[PDB]
């Protein structure tokens, strides 16, 4: 049992994803993504050990035949996924980086003397870190896992294998109140001009929280407009909208296609429809009613209707979202919305481990 991510943080939170180079994990087909985790000796979960990119079917090297069944097993790259922590918690950020670098050195020894064997649950030499194995039905192998012996690889990490995910209070997006919020608001798809635009459209309206409504409107409208732009650009089938009806040839497999996710740069990871909950029933109605013409003044009726309905019925920006994250008082929790930095920017590089 790999522990689930904590969902609540007092303020902004950060998680990291780190794909390793130099080895693979092989596991039975249709196995769970998580096969273990690393915790501090104190018991705090630091990161998960996961399979990531499928690298083809696993073939046990004949020189390592052990009478064991490896039928239908698949090879994957290994990705280290941190348990989120508070963005300003220096010790927690540092312990995650150090534990990942330690595990990479441990993997370097593992492929040298225990190639094509599962990782064992052990404690680090200095006693700082502990490996827990949740799926023993795995093997770790050097390189691409075809040869019985390694090429003496050092297990490494690189910016191209790294992402960071930032979680903030949903009510904060558009307020520019913190450096994290300002970094998120710098996303090219976010149109800050929409805040003042909403205020102009709703003067005769007596809104419960006009500034919160304007922020929600700018956030949702920016996402809806960007989705329509990407659907047109990449020829994506959204709801009932057919790109071929507008003479657009598909050039992506959908919203989850890595090139589509890369085009967001700062990728929303939370279901857009969740944000409506931060407003009163009345204010939410006013925000939603005003989004439709923003799409319709820029996109065809069919694309506008389909994007609007898609997000209204709880559609996700790019597959399964992180929709249960909260911020503030643990007792009266507030919605947190998450964002994935496809490439780690200079502002967040200090959160990522660097191979020495
Ligand atoms: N509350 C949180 N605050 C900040 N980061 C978080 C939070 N919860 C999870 N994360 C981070 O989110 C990332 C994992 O996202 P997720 O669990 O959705 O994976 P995934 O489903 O495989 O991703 P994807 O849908 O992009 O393929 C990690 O970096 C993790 O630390
Ligand atoms: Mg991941
Ligand atoms: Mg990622």
């Amino acid at each position: 049992a790999t522990p689930d991510f904590p969902t609540h943080f007092p303020k902004s939170s950060i998680g990291i994803e780190n794909e390793l180079a130099g080895l693979v994990v092989a596991m039975p087909a249709n196995s769970a993504q998580k096969f273990g985790y690393v915790k501090s000796a104190q018991g705090d979960a630091l990161f998960m050990l996961t399979k990531d990119m499928n690298q083809g079917s696993y073939q046990r090297p004949p020189s390592l035949q052990d009478g064991k069944n490896y039928q239908n097993w698949q090879t994957h790259t290994v990705e280290l996924v941190s348990y989120p922590c508070e963005m300003d918690d220096k010790a927690a950020v540092e312990t995650r980086k150090q534990a990942m670098l330690w595990l990479a050195t441990h993997f370097t020894t593992h492929i040298d003397q225990s190639n094509h064997q599962p990782l064992a649950p052990i404690q680090s030499e200095d006693g700082r870190f502990v490996i827990e194995i949740t799926n023993a039905k795995h093997v770790i192998a050097a390189g691409n896992g075809i040869s019985a012996e390694s090429q003496g690889q050092t297990i490494t990490m690189t910016p191209s294998g790294q992402q960071a995910t930032v979680g903030v209070a949903a009510k904060g997006f558009g307020t520019s109140a913190t450096p994290e919020l300002r970094l998120l608001e710098s996303a090219p798809w976010y149109q800050k001009s929409l805040k003042s635009q909403f205020a102009s459209l709703t003067s005769a309206e007596n809104l419960d929280d006009k500034e919160l409504a304007a922020n929600v409107f700018a956030y949702l409208t920016s996402i809806y407009l960007k989705t329509a732009e990407l659907a047109k650009k990449f020829g994506i089938y959204i709801n009932e909208w057919d790109p071929m009806s507008e003479q657009i040839t598909p050039n992506a497999n959908g919203l989850t296609d890595p090139k589509v996710k890369n085009a967001w740069e700062i990728l929303p990871r939370t279901k857009p429809s969740k944000i409506v909950e931060i407003l009163s029933k009345s204010d939410a109605k006013a925000v939603m009613k005003h989004i439709k013409p923003q799409l319709q003044s820029r996109y065809s009726e069919s694309l506008s209707k389909n994007v609007f309905q898609y997000f209204q019925d709880g559609g996700e920006v790019a597959g399964h979202g992180i929709n249960n994250a909260t911020v503030g008082d643990k007792h009266s929790p507030e919605l947190a919305i998450l964002f994935e930095f496809r490439t780690v920017p200079n502002e967040l590089q200090s959160y990522l481990p660097k191979t020495e």
